[PDB]
């Protein structure tokens, strides 16, 4: 039959690694072949693509974050525990879109606000509220995802009354260079970022609990499951197989050591026995 499915990803390190793992798992454990589609734009492009589906110049599968689905359903930022966010997006995406959330991969790749350790020491910063009190002295460098998202800086700024001198929209790797050079003093470090535990930075505490959980999980069209039911158990073989620490190390293999994400993804799966060597 030569059936194929389309796995989509935004172009960023973690997204392409986990999309590749999904692709490798499908090709290793089923007869299906996988088109890897890369999307440019924000955290909405994959959602609109999966509504279209692989037969309609969209995608069939991608790895989504629970908190993004939660804020999209609610229309307002909220906080809840991981199960609250996961069960809510799973039930709602099935009802409204016939999209199936599979099990979480294991890590929570949340937004953070992060400063240099020395700045945190110079002002005894521990929390977002501590930072807000001195924010009028500081420049924020952040990803376009953070600056444009409803769950990002817009709602965060209003809750804490952040007063940064200005914000600079920056590519993901650039923002680490920028804080290192003191071009900015705060960045939206993401919890799994490969360069994070490598730059002498302090992650501050979200003391008012603005952000939702951001647990990554594969999601798939129901009609693709209807045609290839084996995909559910195959993709759920990834369930809880990637801790925060594991994801950070894979991200660093790409961003810090220059390895290509296809090789990084496949070697991880082989090392953990999730695929066998052919
Ligand atoms: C681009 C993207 O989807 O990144 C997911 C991580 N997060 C929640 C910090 C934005």
């Amino acid at each position: 039959a030569n059936d194929t499915v389309v796995v989509g990803s935004i172009i960023f390190t973690e997204g392409i690694i986990v999309a590749n793992m999904v692709a490798e798992m499908i090709e290793a454990h089923t007869d299906l072949k996988v088109v890897r589609k890369l999307n440019l734009g924000g955290v909405n492009v994959n959602f609109e693509a999966i509504k279209r589906g692989g037969a309609n110049n969209g995608i069939d599968i991608y790895v989504e974050y629970t908190g993004h689905g939660l804020v999209d359903i609610l229309g307002f930022p909220a906080t809840t525990d991981p199960e609250g966010a996961y069960e809510t997006v799973k039930k709602e995406y099935k009802r409204k879109w016939n999209i199936v959330w599979l099990k979480p991969l294991g890590f929570n790749n949340t937004y953070t606000l992060t400063v240099k350790d020395e700045l945190a020491k110079q002002y005894n910063l521990k929390t977002f509220s501590d930072l807000a009190k001195i924010s009028d002295k500081l420049i924020l460098g952040a990803t376009m995802f953070f600056l444009e998202g409803p769950d990002g800086y817009p709602g965060l700024q209003k809750l804490y009354n952040f007063k940064f001198k200005h914000t600079k929209s920056m590519d993901m790797g650039i923002r680490y260079t920028a804080i290192d050079n003191n071009e900015v003093q705060v960045i939206d470090a993401w919890a799994t970022d490969g360069l994070l535990v490598s730059h002498k930075l302090k992650i501050l505490e979200d003391d008012k609990a603005f952000f939702p959980p951001y647990y990554a999980a594969p999601i798939i069209r129901q009609d693709v499951l209807d045609k290839h039911p084996e995909l559910k158990d195959v993709l759920n073989k990834l369930a809880n197989q990637i801790s925060l620490e594991e994801m950070q190390k894979l991200n660093y293999k790409v961003d810090g050591e220059g390895q290509d994400p296809a090789k990084v993804a496949k070697e991880f799966l082989k090392e953990k026995g999730l695929i066998l060597q052919v």
